[PDB]
DNA sequence: CGGCGGTACTG
DNA sequence: CAGTAC
DNA sequence: GCCG
Protein backbone atom coordinates (compact mmCIF):
# COMPACT_ATOMS: atom_id res chain seq x y z
CA UNK A 1 0.00 0.00 0.00
CA UNK A 2 2.16 3.10 1.60
CA UNK A 3 0.18 3.66 4.69
CA UNK A 4 -1.08 6.75 4.97
CA UNK A 5 -1.84 7.02 8.13
CA UNK A 6 1.36 5.31 9.88
CA UNK A 7 1.65 7.69 12.65
CA UNK A 8 -2.18 6.46 13.98
CA UNK A 9 -1.32 2.68 13.40
CA UNK A 10 1.98 2.55 15.30
CA UNK A 11 -0.31 3.79 18.53
CA UNK A 12 -3.05 1.63 17.81
CA UNK A 13 -1.20 -1.65 17.79
CA UNK A 14 0.87 -0.72 21.11
CA UNK A 15 -2.68 -0.41 22.23
CA UNK A 16 -4.12 -3.67 20.89
CA UNK A 17 -1.12 -5.42 21.63
CA UNK A 18 -2.21 -4.53 25.54
CA UNK A 19 -5.07 -6.22 25.11
CA UNK A 20 -3.89 -9.10 23.32
CA UNK A 21 -1.86 -10.20 26.43
CA UNK A 22 -4.21 -9.36 28.96
CA UNK A 23 -6.41 -11.84 27.01
CA UNK A 24 -9.37 -9.21 25.51
CA UNK A 25 -9.17 -11.22 23.25
CA UNK A 26 -12.22 -9.61 20.85
CA UNK A 27 -11.32 -6.01 21.68
CA UNK A 28 -7.70 -7.30 20.36
CA UNK A 29 -9.44 -8.51 16.79
CA UNK A 30 -11.55 -5.48 16.90
CA UNK A 31 -8.20 -3.18 16.91
CA UNK A 32 -6.54 -5.17 14.50
CA UNK A 33 -9.26 -5.66 11.55
CA UNK A 34 -9.39 -1.27 11.97
CA UNK A 35 -5.60 -1.00 11.60
CA UNK A 36 -5.84 -3.09 8.61
CA UNK A 37 -8.75 -0.87 7.32
CA UNK A 38 -6.32 2.36 7.93
CA UNK A 39 -3.31 0.87 6.26
CA UNK A 40 -5.19 -0.03 3.06
CA UNK A 41 -6.76 3.91 2.84
CA UNK A 42 -5.88 5.51 0.11
CA UNK A 43 -5.03 9.27 2.29
CA UNK A 44 -4.78 9.95 5.27
CA UNK A 45 -7.88 10.12 7.65
CA UNK A 46 -8.76 13.77 7.50
CA UNK A 47 -12.27 13.92 9.41
CA UNK A 48 -13.63 11.68 11.97
CA UNK A 49 -16.68 11.38 9.92
CA UNK A 50 -14.34 9.84 6.94
CA UNK A 51 -13.01 7.84 10.00
CA UNK A 52 -16.59 6.39 10.78
CA UNK A 53 -17.20 5.76 6.90
CA UNK A 54 -14.68 2.93 6.83
CA UNK A 55 -15.59 -0.20 7.99
CA UNK A 56 -14.12 -2.07 10.69
CA UNK A 57 -14.24 2.15 12.32
CA UNK A 58 -16.58 2.57 14.21
CA UNK A 59 -16.63 5.83 17.27
CA UNK A 60 -14.34 5.08 19.82
CA UNK A 61 -11.42 4.08 17.16
CA UNK A 62 -12.60 7.77 15.43
CA UNK A 63 -12.16 9.10 18.68
CA UNK A 64 -8.61 8.25 19.01
CA UNK A 65 -7.63 8.40 15.17
CA UNK A 66 -9.03 11.83 15.54
CA UNK A 67 -6.74 12.52 18.70
CA UNK A 68 -3.94 11.40 17.54
CA UNK A 69 -4.54 12.60 14.20
CA UNK A 70 -4.83 16.61 15.83
CA UNK A 71 -2.81 16.20 19.24
CA UNK A 72 -0.29 14.11 17.75
CA UNK A 73 -0.31 10.98 19.98
CA UNK A 74 -2.76 9.14 22.27
CA UNK A 75 -3.13 9.65 25.87
CA UNK A 76 -4.59 5.74 26.98
CA UNK A 77 -1.15 4.54 26.04
CA UNK A 78 0.79 6.21 29.48
CA UNK A 79 -2.49 4.33 31.00
CA UNK A 80 -1.87 0.51 29.98
CA UNK A 81 -1.22 -1.36 32.83
CA UNK A 82 2.52 -2.18 34.17
CA UNK A 83 1.98 -5.46 34.10
CA UNK A 84 1.40 -6.03 30.18
CA UNK A 85 5.30 -6.21 29.38
CA UNK A 86 5.34 -8.89 31.54
CA UNK A 87 2.77 -10.43 30.58
CA UNK A 88 3.77 -10.52 26.50
CA UNK A 89 7.06 -11.94 28.12
CA UNK A 90 5.45 -14.67 29.11
CA UNK A 91 3.27 -15.44 26.79
CA UNK A 92 6.21 -15.27 23.93
CA UNK A 93 6.97 -18.36 25.45
CA UNK A 94 5.84 -21.33 22.98
CA UNK A 95 2.77 -23.05 25.19
CA UNK A 96 2.12 -20.51 27.23
CA UNK A 97 -0.93 -18.45 26.68
CA UNK A 98 -2.49 -15.46 28.32
CA UNK A 99 -3.84 -17.94 31.27
CA UNK A 100 -0.42 -19.23 32.19
CA UNK A 101 1.11 -15.96 31.63
CA UNK A 102 -1.41 -14.31 34.36
CA UNK A 103 -1.34 -17.22 36.61
CA UNK A 104 2.56 -16.76 36.95
CA UNK A 105 2.19 -12.76 37.56
CA UNK A 106 0.02 -13.68 40.87
CA UNK A 107 2.83 -15.88 41.55
CA UNK A 108 4.99 -13.14 41.19
CA UNK A 109 7.29 -14.16 38.60
CA UNK A 110 8.98 -10.76 36.37
CA UNK A 111 11.50 -12.35 34.30
CA UNK A 112 12.46 -15.63 32.24
CA UNK A 113 14.33 -16.47 35.32
CA UNK A 114 12.21 -16.48 37.74
CA UNK A 115 10.09 -18.73 35.60
CA UNK A 116 13.17 -21.13 35.04
CA UNK A 117 13.75 -21.29 38.43
CA UNK A 118 10.39 -20.99 40.19
CA UNK A 119 7.54 -21.37 37.87
CA UNK A 120 5.87 -24.84 36.84
CA UNK A 121 6.11 -25.22 33.55
CA UNK A 122 4.32 -28.20 31.07
CA UNK A 123 6.68 -29.95 28.58
CA UNK A 124 5.68 -27.94 25.97
CA UNK A 125 6.72 -24.41 27.88
CA UNK A 126 10.11 -25.76 28.85
CA UNK A 127 10.60 -26.54 25.28
CA UNK A 128 9.35 -23.23 24.82
CA UNK A 129 11.25 -21.99 27.18
CA UNK A 130 14.47 -23.29 26.78
CA UNK A 131 14.54 -21.93 22.94
CA UNK A 132 12.88 -18.33 23.90
CA UNK A 133 15.25 -16.63 22.27
CA UNK A 134 15.90 -18.18 18.60
CA UNK A 135 11.89 -19.05 18.75
CA UNK A 136 11.98 -15.22 18.58
CA UNK A 137 14.02 -14.58 15.67
CA UNK A 138 12.43 -14.66 11.95
CA UNK A 139 14.54 -16.91 9.41
CA UNK A 140 15.53 -15.57 6.52
CA UNK A 141 13.25 -16.65 3.52
CA UNK A 142 16.35 -19.42 2.64
CA UNK A 143 16.74 -20.80 5.45
CA UNK A 144 12.99 -22.11 5.11
CA UNK A 145 13.54 -23.17 2.15
CA UNK A 146 16.46 -25.60 3.41
CA UNK A 147 14.57 -26.60 5.95
CA UNK A 148 11.49 -27.69 3.65
CA UNK A 149 14.10 -29.44 1.32
CA UNK A 150 15.12 -31.06 4.35
CA UNK A 151 11.48 -32.75 4.47
CA UNK A 152 11.03 -33.55 1.26
CA UNK A 153 13.71 -34.89 0.38
CA UNK A 154 13.62 -37.27 3.64
CA UNK A 155 9.74 -37.69 2.27
CA UNK A 156 10.71 -38.91 -1.12
CA UNK A 157 13.45 -41.48 0.42
CA UNK A 158 9.86 -43.01 1.07
CA UNK A 159 8.12 -42.30 -1.98
CA UNK A 160 8.76 -40.09 -4.98
CA UNK A 161 5.59 -39.70 -5.65
CA UNK A 162 4.79 -37.58 -2.23
CA UNK A 163 4.14 -33.77 -2.83
CA UNK A 164 5.55 -31.65 -0.20
CA UNK A 165 5.20 -27.71 -0.24
CA UNK A 166 6.24 -24.99 2.13
CA UNK A 167 3.13 -22.66 3.04
CA UNK A 168 2.49 -20.16 5.29
CA UNK A 169 4.49 -16.82 4.88
CA UNK A 170 6.95 -18.47 2.88
CA UNK A 171 3.97 -19.14 0.30
CA UNK A 172 2.77 -15.41 0.33
CA UNK A 173 6.18 -14.58 -0.33
CA UNK A 174 7.72 -13.04 2.93
CA UNK A 175 11.72 -12.48 3.20
CA UNK A 176 11.16 -13.26 6.51
CA UNK A 177 9.43 -16.51 8.33
CA UNK A 178 8.32 -17.27 12.07
CA UNK A 179 8.21 -20.93 11.09
CA UNK A 180 8.26 -23.31 8.29
CA UNK A 181 4.80 -24.97 7.70
CA UNK A 182 5.19 -28.24 5.36
CA UNK A 183 2.14 -29.86 3.75
CA UNK A 184 2.63 -33.59 2.15
CA UNK A 185 0.07 -35.46 0.08
CA UNK A 186 0.29 -37.86 -2.69
CA UNK A 187 -1.80 -37.69 -6.05
CA UNK A 188 -2.65 -41.60 -5.91
CA UNK A 189 -5.21 -40.65 -3.01
CA UNK A 190 -4.02 -43.54 -0.54
CA UNK A 191 -0.21 -43.19 0.06
CA UNK A 192 -0.07 -40.34 2.02
CA UNK A 193 -1.02 -43.17 5.16
CA UNK A 194 1.62 -44.17 7.52
CA UNK A 195 4.16 -41.02 6.75
CA UNK A 196 4.66 -39.68 10.04
CA UNK A 197 5.91 -42.57 11.61
CA UNK A 198 8.87 -43.19 8.90
CA UNK A 199 9.05 -39.46 8.07
CA UNK A 200 10.02 -38.41 11.96
CA UNK A 201 11.60 -41.66 12.23
CA UNK A 202 14.19 -40.39 9.49
CA UNK A 203 14.35 -36.65 10.77
CA UNK A 204 15.53 -37.19 14.38
CA UNK A 205 17.98 -40.09 12.91
CA UNK A 206 19.89 -37.54 11.53
CA UNK A 207 19.47 -35.08 14.38
CA UNK A 208 16.98 -33.04 12.19
CA UNK A 209 14.01 -32.76 14.97
CA UNK A 210 15.26 -31.74 18.11
CA UNK A 211 12.54 -31.69 20.01
CA UNK A 212 8.51 -32.23 19.97
CA UNK A 213 5.64 -30.15 20.70
CA UNK A 214 2.72 -31.57 19.49
CA UNK A 215 2.66 -34.94 18.14
CA UNK A 216 0.48 -37.42 18.50
CA UNK A 217 2.62 -40.66 17.44
CA UNK A 218 0.28 -43.14 19.17
CA UNK A 219 -2.46 -42.20 16.02
CA UNK A 220 -1.43 -44.05 12.90
CA UNK A 221 -3.80 -41.72 11.43
CA UNK A 222 -1.80 -38.58 13.15
CA UNK A 223 -2.79 -35.42 11.49
CA UNK A 224 -0.07 -33.18 12.50
CA UNK A 225 3.44 -32.72 14.10
CA UNK A 226 4.36 -29.25 15.46
CA UNK A 227 8.00 -29.65 16.75
CA UNK A 228 11.56 -27.52 16.86
CA UNK A 229 14.41 -28.04 14.08
CA UNK A 230 17.59 -27.27 13.29
CA UNK A 231 19.93 -26.80 10.44
CA UNK A 232 22.85 -28.70 10.39
CA UNK A 233 26.35 -26.88 10.78
CA UNK A 234 27.80 -24.63 13.02
CA UNK A 235 25.73 -22.28 15.02
CA UNK A 236 22.76 -22.84 13.47
CA UNK A 237 19.07 -22.06 15.36
CA UNK A 238 16.11 -23.67 16.38
CA UNK A 239 13.36 -23.60 14.26
CA UNK A 240 9.71 -24.27 14.59
CA UNK A 241 8.45 -26.52 12.29
CA UNK A 242 5.07 -27.61 11.28
CA UNK A 243 4.34 -30.41 9.40
CA UNK A 244 0.70 -31.97 7.74
CA UNK A 245 -0.29 -34.74 6.13
CA UNK A 246 -3.47 -34.60 4.25
CA UNK A 247 -5.23 -36.81 1.83
CA UNK A 248 -5.33 -35.88 -1.71
CA UNK A 249 -8.82 -34.82 -2.29
CA UNK A 250 -8.53 -32.57 0.96
CA UNK A 251 -5.26 -30.55 -0.78
CA UNK A 252 -7.29 -27.58 -1.86
CA UNK A 253 -8.74 -26.98 1.57
CA UNK A 254 -5.37 -27.52 3.33
CA UNK A 255 -3.61 -25.61 0.80
CA UNK A 256 -5.71 -22.69 1.54
CA UNK A 257 -6.11 -23.10 5.18
CA UNK A 258 -1.77 -23.61 5.71
CA UNK A 259 -1.18 -20.97 3.69
CA UNK A 260 -3.19 -18.43 5.57
CA UNK A 261 -3.23 -15.76 6.86
CA UNK A 262 -4.98 -16.04 9.82
CA UNK A 263 -7.30 -13.06 9.12
CA UNK A 264 -7.88 -14.59 5.64
CA UNK A 265 -8.68 -17.42 6.82
CA UNK A 266 -10.86 -16.61 9.50
CA UNK A 267 -12.71 -13.95 6.95
CA UNK A 268 -13.38 -16.87 4.60
CA UNK A 269 -15.20 -18.89 6.96
CA UNK A 270 -16.84 -16.29 8.01
CA UNK A 271 -18.31 -15.53 4.69
CA UNK A 272 -18.53 -19.23 3.59
CA UNK A 273 -20.85 -19.29 7.24
CA UNK A 274 -22.98 -16.44 5.62
CA UNK A 275 -23.83 -18.46 2.63
CA UNK A 276 -24.87 -22.10 5.02
CA UNK A 277 -21.45 -23.13 4.05
CA UNK A 278 -18.53 -24.61 6.05
CA UNK A 279 -15.02 -23.90 5.35
CA UNK A 280 -12.47 -26.10 7.21
CA UNK A 281 -9.25 -27.29 6.58
CA UNK A 282 -10.63 -30.34 5.18
CA UNK A 283 -13.52 -29.53 2.96
CA UNK A 284 -15.83 -26.67 1.78
CA UNK A 285 -19.35 -28.21 2.88
CA UNK A 286 -22.78 -26.80 1.93
CA UNK A 287 -26.16 -27.00 3.41
CA UNK A 288 -25.40 -26.85 7.56
CA UNK A 289 -28.13 -27.07 10.22
CA UNK A 290 -27.40 -29.50 17.71
CA UNK A 291 -26.13 -28.68 14.19
CA UNK A 292 -26.88 -31.38 10.80
CA UNK A 293 -22.89 -32.21 8.79
CA UNK A 294 -23.82 -31.21 5.22
CA UNK A 295 -21.90 -32.48 2.42
CA UNK A 296 -18.41 -31.79 0.53
CA UNK A 297 -18.50 -29.86 -2.11
CA UNK A 298 -15.46 -31.21 -4.43
CA UNK A 299 -12.64 -29.29 -4.42
CA UNK A 300 -9.58 -30.01 -6.69
CA UNK A 301 -7.96 -26.34 -6.69
CA UNK A 302 -7.95 -23.50 -4.52
CA UNK A 303 -9.89 -21.81 -7.28
CA UNK A 304 -12.59 -23.85 -6.44
CA UNK A 305 -13.27 -22.71 -2.90
CA UNK A 306 -13.14 -19.33 -4.05
CA UNK A 307 -15.47 -19.52 -7.06
CA UNK A 308 -17.85 -21.36 -4.95
CA UNK A 309 -17.53 -18.67 -2.20
CA UNK A 310 -18.09 -16.01 -4.89
CA UNK A 311 -14.51 -14.34 -4.92
CA UNK A 312 -12.63 -13.95 -7.69
CA UNK A 313 -8.79 -15.98 -6.86
CA UNK A 314 -6.60 -13.90 -4.46
CA UNK A 315 -2.76 -15.03 -5.14
CA UNK A 316 -0.70 -16.47 -1.81
CA UNK A 317 1.30 -12.95 -1.39
CA UNK A 318 -2.52 -10.94 -1.31
CA UNK A 319 -3.77 -12.84 1.40
CA UNK A 320 -2.58 -10.98 4.02
CA UNK A 321 -6.37 -9.70 4.71
CA UNK A 322 -9.43 -10.84 2.74
CA UNK A 323 -10.97 -6.98 2.90
CA UNK A 324 -7.65 -5.55 1.11
CA UNK A 325 -8.21 -5.13 -2.68
CA UNK A 326 -6.69 -3.72 -5.90
CA UNK A 327 -4.04 -5.54 -7.73
C1' DC B 1 -27.77 -6.85 22.28
C1' DG B 2 -24.97 -11.19 21.25
C1' DG B 3 -21.38 -13.01 17.90
C1' DC B 4 -16.83 -12.56 16.40
C1' DG B 5 -13.33 -19.60 12.38
C1' DG B 6 -13.05 -24.24 12.75
C1' DT B 7 -10.25 -27.62 14.16
C1' DA B 8 -6.35 -30.73 16.75
C1' DC B 9 -3.49 -31.99 20.95
C1' DT B 10 -2.41 -31.98 25.99
C1' DG B 11 -3.35 -32.90 30.59
C1' DC C 1 -13.07 -29.37 30.26
C1' DA C 2 -9.63 -25.49 29.82
C1' DG C 3 -5.73 -23.90 27.67
C1' DT C 4 -3.01 -23.31 23.65
C1' DA C 5 -2.06 -23.83 19.27
C1' DC C 6 -2.37 -23.89 13.92
C1' DG D 1 -13.19 -3.14 19.55
C1' DC D 2 -16.97 -3.37 15.55
C1' DC D 3 -20.85 -5.21 13.06
C1' DG D 4 -25.87 -6.78 11.82
N1 LIG E 1 -4.99 -18.88 14.22
C1 LIG E 1 -4.50 -19.33 13.05
C2 LIG E 1 -3.09 -19.42 12.82
C3 LIG E 1 -2.71 -19.88 11.58
N2 LIG E 1 -3.65 -20.18 10.66
C4 LIG E 1 -3.32 -20.72 9.35
C5 LIG E 1 -2.87 -22.14 9.54
S1 LIG E 1 -1.12 -22.17 9.51
C6 LIG E 1 -1.15 -20.71 8.47
C7 LIG E 1 0.09 -19.81 8.71
O1 LIG E 1 0.16 -19.50 10.07
P1 LIG E 1 1.49 -19.19 10.94
O2 LIG E 1 1.04 -18.90 12.36
O3 LIG E 1 2.67 -20.18 10.68
O4 LIG E 1 1.70 -17.68 10.31
P2 LIG E 1 2.49 -17.24 8.98
O5 LIG E 1 3.19 -18.37 8.29
O6 LIG E 1 1.47 -16.42 8.24
O7 LIG E 1 3.59 -16.15 9.44
P3 LIG E 1 4.99 -16.42 10.20
O8 LIG E 1 5.04 -17.90 10.44
O9 LIG E 1 4.97 -15.60 11.40
O10 LIG E 1 5.99 -16.11 9.08
O11 LIG E 1 -2.29 -19.98 8.83
C8 LIG E 1 -4.93 -20.18 10.99
O12 LIG E 1 -5.84 -20.50 10.09
N3 LIG E 1 -5.40 -19.67 12.12
CA1 LIG F 1 -17.28 2.08 10.03
CA1 LIG G 1 2.77 -18.49 24.01
CA1 LIG H 1 8.49 -28.92 -2.38
CA1 LIG I 1 3.14 -22.28 11.81
CA1 LIG J 1 4.59 -19.87 9.35
CA1 LIG K 1 3.67 -37.22 21.63
CA1 LIG L 1 -20.33 -5.76 24.42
Amino acid sequence: ATNHNLHITEKLEVLAKAYSVQGDKWRALGYAKAINALKSFHKPVTSYQEACSIPGIGKRMAEKIIEILESGHLRKLDHISESVPVLELFSNIWGAGTKTAQMWYQQGFRSLEDIRSQASLTTQQAIGLKHYSDFLERMPREEATEIEQTVQKAAQAFNSGLLCVACGSYRRGKATCGDVDVLITHPDGRSHRGIFSRLLDSLRQEGFLTDDLVSQEENGQQQKYLGVCRLPGPGRRHRRLDIIVVPYSEFACALLYFTGSAHFNRSMRALAKTKGMSLSEHALSTAVVKVGPGRVLPTPTEKDVFRLLGLPYREPAERDWLEHHHH
